[PDB]
C-alpha cells in the first residue's frame, strides 16, 4: 500500500484496425503517461473497455502494463467483473504481475444484496493476496446506489485501502472524509476535480488524464498553495475539453487526440461503440496540436 | 413449424457445488421444461446467469440444451454481450446448433447511442444468418430507456421477428401492438401476465415458467375461452409464489423448488450470488410439494 | 350503489376567456356525464385544476357540483393540498355540501416521512365528519413513492374506503387487491384501464372519461361478461384518444373536444397551461364528431 | 449596487396555533441582519411558502419590508404553480420595495419549456421593473431542466440571477463559463465551499439563520487564498447539517432559534410534525456553542 494517493490516470486500450489489442501503442501510451509526470495508471477500468474485453484480454494489458511501469511509477489493476470468480482470477493475475493494489466496481446488471457486494470484496481482497483492494463507487454506470453507511462499512473491510468516488455528490465526498481522515480518495469525474478536492478527495483517478494530467496536478498544487484563481482556470481549461470528449464520445475521443499526438496507432474503440463524427476532427486536431504545444 | 409465439421458459443454469455446469441437471431442467408443455425456451439470459458466464460456457449450455431439445419444442438463443464481436460468435454458434431463433439484451454498462445500438442488432442479425432476431427491451437491468419510437425502430430492423418487453408499463404494450398488428410480442415480468396478454402481449417469457409454466398456459387459454376468473385466479396464484420468489431471491429460490422437484441436484446461484436463507426452505419445500400434486 | 364502487369521471374545470370560472359550463359538463351514465364525479382533483385554484374557487365548484347532482350520482370531493389545514377547511366545505366521499392526494413538494402522511389523512377525516376517505395514490406527480406495506396502512387508517391508484404498477395492483379483498380501488391511468381492471381494480376514476365515459362502462361490461374481445377492442380506441390528447396536452384537448360538443364555451386552461396548437383543432373536431355519433 | 452575496433563506415563524407569529419574524430579521447577512430570500420553501396562502405570504413580505428595507438587500419569492397567483406576489413585492424577485419552476403538472419560459416572462411583467431570480430546485420540484434549457431561461429579458440549488457542480462551473457576470447562487448549504469554487458567486441557504457569518467566513477565507480555512469552516457547517437532516431542516433550525431566545414557539405547519424530543439536547447544546462562537 506504499502511498496510494496522487493523480492516476485511467488508461485506455488501443486497438488496431481489427479491434484486436494493439500492444505497441498500448506501450507507447504507458510510457506517454510516465513522460508526462503521472503519479500512476488504474489499468482495466471502465477507460480500458474491459467490460468489451475477455479475461485473458484483461490479463494480457495488465501484464504488459506491468512490463512497461512496474517500479516507476504506481499501478493499480482494476480485477472487477460481475462474477467474483472471475474477479478472482483478476486479481490473483494483478498480484503476480506486481501491481500495487487492485480494485473493483461493485458488481453490476444483477441486484445483489450489501452483504452479498461485502462478501463479493472480502473473496476478491482474499485472491489479491496482500495487494489493497481500492473499492470502486460509481453509480451512473454500475446502477448500484449505496449510503453513505455502506461505503462506510466498505472501506473498512480489512484489505481496503482507498476508495474510488465517481460520484458528483461533493455532500457525500465531505461526509466520507470525515468519517475516514486518513483513507485515499480518489476523484471520479474530471470535471468537478477542483470541487473534489476541497471537498476531502486527496486525489484523482481520471479517463482525460491521458491527455492533459500536468492539468491536474496544477490543481492539486495550485491548492496547496492557496492560488485559487489558477485552480479555477486549470479547472475551467479542463472542462472545456470535457465539454468537447462528451460530445464527440469520451473514449474515442481522448483516442483520437492520442493518434493525433502519435501515440495511438488506430484510435477505434470496440463495437458498438462507433467512430467518431468526422465533424470533430478539426477539434479534435486543434485540441492535440494545442495540448502538444502546452507540454 | 417458424411460429414463435407463446409461453416460453426462460432457463436456468444448473451449477454443481464447486460452481462448474452441472449437465445432468441441465438436461434434467430441459425435459422437465418440455414435460410440462413449454412451448419453447429462452437460452442464455438473464435467469440462465449468463452475465457470470464465459462465452465458452455459454455456448456449452446452447449446444447441450439443443441436443436435448430441438425439433421439440421452440428454442431461442439469447447471444448477447456488451461487446458486439462476442455476440456475433455466440450468433453463429445459435445457428450452428439448430436454434429458431437469437435475440440480444440491449449492450449495458456504458452508455450507446440509439445508433450504435441499432448497428449492434444489425451485425447480431447478420451473424444469424437466417435466425429471427428477438429485441430485449429491459431497462431494469440493462438502465437503457428507450422511447416507443425507438422501440418502434428496432423492432423493424430487418431480421427483427419479435420482442421480449420487459417493462410494465402496458400503456406502451399496447401501443407497439397498434403499431406492429403482426409483431410476437413476449410479456417479460410474470407478475403481469394475464393484463400484459390483455394489453397486447401473444405470449411470454419468464424466469417462473421453469416451476409452473402450465399455470401460464392456463392463463392464455382462460383468456382465450372468456374465463376472466380462472385467468385471475391463476395470475393471483403465480403472484403468491413470485412474492415468495422475490423475497428469497428468484433464481436461487427456483433453483431451490426444482432441486426439490428432483430436478436440480444442488440449488446454487454464482457467486456473488449468496445461498437461500434457510428461514426460506419450509416455504420453497411446501410450495415444491404443492406444485407437484398439481402436476 | 349504497358503496362508492364503479366508473368516475374527474372533472374539468370550464374558464372563461378572462380565465375565472364558467359556471354555466360547469353545470353543462356537470348534466353531460349524467347523461353518459357516469357513475360519479371526483370533483377538484389534478384534472379540475385544482392547484392552480385558490381554495374558495376550488369550494366553489364543489358547491355547485353538488347543487346540480347530489342525489343523482356519486359526488367524490378531492381535498388535498400540500397543508394539512386547508384541505381540512376543503374536508368540512364537502361535508356540508352533502358529498359521497372526500380524497386526498399525498402531501408533496417538500419530502413528509409516513408517520406525517398518516397523520394529515387522519385530520382530513376527522374533518369530514363521516365522509370515508378516498387515499390517492399518483407518484408520478405527487413525487411521493409509496412501498406496498405503506399503501396497505393508508388503506386500513379508521375512516378510508377506498384508494385511488394512479400507478401503472399491476403488480402492485394485483398485490392491493389480494391484502384487501373488499377495498373500492380505483384504477388511474386511463389507458390501462382494461388491464387494471384485470389486475384487480373495481372501477377507475379518469379525465378521458368526460368525453368517452360510456367506453370505460363498455370495458367493465365485457370483462364481467368474459368479452375479451370487446374489452380489448374498446381500450384500443380509448388509447387511440388517448395518444392524441398527450400530444395536444390532454386538459385543453379534452376541453377543447368538449367546446366542439357544445358543453363548454371557451377551451383555456389556467397559465402556465398554454392554448392548444391551432395544428391539431382539425383533429380535435373530428374526435367530437365521431364521439357524438358514436353514442 | 448588485445581488450578489450570502442570503438566508428565511423561516416563518409561527405561534402555537400554526398562525403568523409576527413578533418572532420581526427578531429573526433583525438576527440575521445582526449576523452580518447579505440580504433574505423571503417566502422560498424555506418560509413554508408552499402551506401558506397567498394573502400569508404578502403579509410576510410586508413585515420582512418594513423591517429590512434599505438595510440589506430583499429578494421575493413570489412564484406558486400558477401564473397568475405568482403575479400578484411580484406586484405585492414592488409595491412593498423588494429589491428582486424569484420564482421556483411551477411544479405537479408537467410543463412545456416554453410555458415555462411563459411563466418567467409574465411574473417578470408583473414585477414592473424588479429583475428576477430564475430558481432551479430539482429535487423539490420534479422539474429537470437542461443545460440550454437553463441557459435560454437565465438570458430571458428582466433575468437578473439564478439560484442554482443542484449538486452538480460540473453544470455550476459551464453556467459560470457561459454566464461570466450572471449573479449565481449556490443553494445546497453542504457544498457551499465546492460551490464558490465551481463558479458561484454567493448563496442562498436555510441553515444561514444560525450561522450566515461560517458562510460569509468561507466567502472571505476563498477571497484571500486560505484553502484550509474555507475548508474547516465548510466541515462544521456539515457537522450541523447532518443533526438537521436528522431532525428535520426547518423545524430543527426554528428549534436552535428558540434556544437563541428568537423563536418563540418552534413549529413548523402541519403536515411537518414536531421535532423528537430526544433531539433537544443536541439541538440546544448547538444553539449555545453557536452563541459562544458568535
Amino acid at each position: 500500500a506504499t502511498n496510494l494517493r496522487g493523480v492516476m490516470a485511467a488508461l485506455l486500450t488501443p486497438f488496431d484496425q481489427q479491434q484486436a489489442l494493439d500492444k505497441a501503442s498500448l506501450r507507447r501510451l504507458v510510457q506517454f503517461n510516465i513522460q508526462q509526470g503521472i503519479d500512476g495508471l488504474y489499468v482495466g477500468g471502465s477507460t480500458g473497455e474491459a467490460f468489451v474485453q475477455s479475461l485473458s484480454e484483461r490479463e494480457q494489458v495488465l501484464e504488459i502494463v506491468a512490463e512497461e511501469a512496474k517500479g516507476k511509477i504506481k499501478l493499480i489493476a482494476h480485477v472487477g467483473c460481475v462474477s467474483t470468480a472471475e474477479s478472482q482470477q483478476l486479481a490473483a493475475s494483478a498480484k503476480r504481475y506486481g501491481f500495487d493494489a487492485v480494485s473493483a466496481v461493485t458488481p453490476f446488471y444483477y441486484p445483489f444484496s450489501f452483504e452479498e457486494h461485502c462478501d463479493h470484496y472480502r473473496a476478491i481482497i482474499d485472491s489479491a493476496d496482500g495487494l489493497p483492494m481500492v473499492v470502486y463507487n460509481i453509480p451512473a454506470l454500475s446502477g448500484v446506489k449505496l449510503t453513505l453507511d455502506q461505503i462506510n462499512t466498505l472501506v473498512t473491510l480489512p484489505g481496503v485501502g482507498a476508495l474510488k468516488q465517481t460520484s458528483g455528490d461533493l455532500y457525500q465526498m465531505e461526509q466520507i472524509r470525515r468519517e475516514h481522515p486518513d483513507l485515499v480518495l480518489y476523484n471520479g469525474y474530471d470535471e468537478i476535480f477542483a470541487s473534489g478536492l476541497l471537498a476531502g478527495a486527496d486525489g484523482g483517478i481520471g479517463s482525460t488524464y491521458n491527455i492533459m494530467g500536468w492539468r491536474y496536478q496544477g490543481i492539486v498544487k495550485a491548492l496547496k498553495e492557496g492560488d485559487i484563481q489558477t485552480a479555477q482556470k486549470l479547472q475551467t481549461e479542463c472542462n472545456k475539453v470535457i465539454d468537447l470528449l462528451i460530445k464527440t464520445g469520451v473514449f474515442r475521443g481522448l483516442k483520437t487526440v492520442l493518434h493525433y499526438m502519435d501515440v495511438v496507432s488506430v484510435p477505434l474503440c470496440r463495437k458498438p461503440f462507433g467512430p467518431v463524427d468526422e465533424k470533430y476532427l478539426p477539434e479534435l486536431k486543434a485540441l492535440a496540436q494545442q495540448l502538444m504545444q502546452e507540454r
